[PDB]
């Protein structure tokens, strides 16, 4: 079994790691015949989405594939980061695998905690 | 597959997208017999159902009417700003296919708002 | 004539910008018999391709498609930000149809950069 | 012939100078079908093309129009000054006839 | 279509990927007749050409034998690393069908 | 053959040699009909051309005058001092036939 | 197939090995009719030419090799060269840091 | 189906509602080659075009790319108020997708 | 052959007459791809539409489709009352099938 | 070839000149399936249409008829007195082969 | 290429120019099979017609004939003074080769 | 692209703009084998023609060729000022490309309307 | 036939159009034997002659030649404006091919601005 999202998305064919470290910018989900599917979008253009469920799913995946949906509407509505996706990259938009959030403090998000703890000293 | 709301929509009869860039203003939802179904309205008078699950709807999407409502639910509960929804606009109230919510909100754009107000302020 | 990549890139079926403001990470170029191509990597894990010549490009693109190779590699050796793809996403890796730098300075990276120089002269 | 960009530019109809003195804050470029071209933008805002070979280009301008996208592009990644562009006004972006580089 | 060096490099027989993660260390080209080739070389002893263009080559492939010498060349000027190449292991020295750079 | 600059412009008609040993001050190209052509300029206020190419060039100094203009344009870049220029002075700018760097 | 500049050398009769393992101290290009040439000398007093004209496209990349060899300064270990030629007319040409 | 131009502007990528509330400044027509387009300008500097038919219109934009041109024309005529304009935002200048007339 | 709007308007399925005795508020027409159409709206909030050419017309109803975009536009225009319409009620906006202008 | 409508609709069975010297009253169109056709109404109670296109139609009657609507409803438009139709009797409404319009 | 209406009807035999420098007092259309024509009067008794299209037509003529039928029809509507009609004196009543408005 | 009819005449070999600001004055047409055509004349002496179709046009200008004549017809009849024309200056008479019609005569006309404002207000 | 000095220009070798947009600052002229010439100077230091009648001109421009002359002497001393000089530049000072002269700044709107300056003072 593996221990990281790497490691797992590793043991398929066509796939590939997206590391983001982004909050989710868009949220899309359809009830339409066929179409009942999620997509999400980061600000960098990136498009994935949680495939229709049917044709080239196995009995196991379907609470999965529920899962998946479930947990992207919280990390938007949240603002969660997400750290990686692995997605395949036979399918347009890609399609979600696996996704792991950390909360890992972006580049000047440490400058800004820094000029947060130096203006609550001054005024 | 289509990679936005607008694409999705496309592809039905009797649609139309409305952009509403707007949260929802009320949260309606009933158990009585025939009308299991949920209401949402805006602040511009907009009024929109997730219809009652009947004989125009396939099995697939059974589970899809179900997350819709729970979507809209949280989405009213967190005030979650609605971009876009893609509804039939040959039912009364218009019937909910999609919906895409979009995060403008910059993240760290909010403290260096506040660290502008209190950095003017003393020094 | 469009006046920038958003606007070419919207010009074309099957197209999508990436924002990276990134430099390349990888660049890998090959001569082997049907396989004459060129692929970048970025640190987020986004992998695109220059497409083998072939019967899906007119005469007028043959001399673009060396020049973009040629762009990719002094990129790649001078360590220059890619700001925007533009590319086709019905392959895999997604192709390349357009290239823009800019060293950009991100926007609220402006008003920070002056919260350092008004922060590291009070106290 | 002529002796610098401003008499050069002068030999044309539709043309006009601009003076920058500046290098190039963006340059662009595309292999996608018809529109084989080059742009770059100034920090003031300016917007200027190489224009997809055509119908307006003889034969004896189409290494040219290769060599001027070769030399924005070494002159963007060198942050070149930029001194002048003889640029079509005919066109939306303005189509790059000429450059001159100088003492940046 | 392959998404890296490697799995391009299985796409054909009598290939192996060399991993050097090293820049060149020697850059040798000569115009002589029938020896129209370039030679590089890494510090750990490793001999790479880029073959002379000839019968075992299709027309596709000229501009990129072309190309493949102009990068080695930067490549060598610049001190860029290599991370690996594909080579054919059939030729002596091995021939250089593809390479990556990373930092 | 001539061994240096100076000793290949007097195999010429209307040539001389300029000395400037400096770099070149400014570098002008044009994509425009029948003016594809470079001008550079000095400090000291000469100016050269390499000329359109045209019925007064033979087929091998075709690639020879986009070469000039390749030199030209990298070692105004890369701020190289000219040590020499060969030209032709019946042509108005002065026409390069060749240059010489020294460091 | 040679390893080395130094075997490719020794594969012709007119041919001989410089090493200088030095950077060109000068360049000089030519587009005069039949004297499409390139010359380069270095600190030694050496001077080669590339002669003037798939060898046609080795003859242009020599030419280019021996233009950015000399902008950056990059040392020039050995030169084989043709030895029946004034000035001695470069085959081949090695670069090692 | 849409109902008005503002819900038939949203279903299109890359395009605006530009609400003008006032008739047209001035009409231009072309049967150039290759230019065989329209132009219209509103007193408050606002350009707009019908696009040339071309490769990004299916054949059912055909006779509705001519009636457009016929609208703009008798609109310009009769001194017609525009209410707004559904534009596509990616071309110089903005490409007419739709027109509103009201009052 | 029916003699008026209301007896043709009863020859199909799925129509009624709305009477309207006004002129046009508004006429929106589109060139974008699928949706070819036009929409009129009276004072009252009355929205109609001319159907985008589809399946559900036959090869006859091509040009008449063409015919009243053309009686639609000039009726605006000139600020011509329409008495009638005869419309299909199963399409949103309902769509025009028929139109009378009555002058008193 | 008649020099007027009441000798050109002599030339025909089965037709007749109604003398109106009136403007239309009403004008109807349809783009219905099997009814693309036009009704005029005169105040004095006369019905007219122009039939159905179909098939069995010659090719030049068939522009014709397209034409005979675009004067009936211009001609509605404009208040144009109608002199005279001429009318095909053996249909119900009386079908129009032409109109005449004096002051 | 004739500037005028006079110039042009001159290169044809079987015409003639009239000065009417009036509107048109009547206009007739037909649908009626092999009678597919317009017919205009002028208070002073002057007829004119466009022929039916048929085999004397060349197919470049198609077209014009339609348009012909168009311009008679809005002067006819817009009370345009007519200055000059090119007809041919051949066919009976008088068939129009061009028309020129002049105020 | 052009963005008024000035850029577009000059994107042509032997073709010039002529600023009219003016109503037609004379409107001729002919269905004459082999002169299907249009002239327009102004006051000041200027004669353009609407060219027959024939071998010097592409398909793409038939269409095109009749919207001219249409729109010179109209113009005629309401009294529409022409601003200006491009025309081919290679035929006789100069032969029509373009059209821009605006209602103008205004630059110093509009100064000469305020200074009849501001002269029939003091004496 | 070429229709302004900037088409002409062209069909000579050795030429060159310099825009002076600019009256000349002075006149010479000589009647000294193998030099019957003219040279005129601009303010910027530019230098030009009318070439002495020669070997290298044509019959059909001895009267050209003359009338150049004429030209240039009737425009120095009413201080026109040359808009454009086209010349030889094989020739020092540079000889004069062709002249063109353009006025522009209308007549009426320097009786507008001074009816605009004695308006905009009393009433
Ligand atoms: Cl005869």
């Amino acid at each position: 079994t593996p221990q990281n999202i790497t490691d797992l998305c590793a043991e398929y064919h066509n796939t590939q790691i997206y590391t983001l470290n982004d909050k989710i910018f868009s949220y899309t989900e359809s009830l339409a015949g066929k179409r009942e599917m999620a997509i999400i979008t980061f600000k960098n253009g990136a498009i994935f989405q949680v495939e229709v469920p049917g044709s080239q799913h196995i009995d196991s995946q379907k609470k999965a594939i529920e899962r998946m949906k479930d947990t992207l509407r919280i990390a938007y509505l949240t603002e969660a980061k997400v750290e990686k996706l692995c997605v395949w990259n036979n399918k347009t938009p890609h399609a979600i695998a696996a996704i792991s959030m950390a909360n890992g403090v972006s580049a000047l998000e440490k400058e800004v905690s820094a000029l947060k703890e130096k203006v609550s000293a001054l005024e």
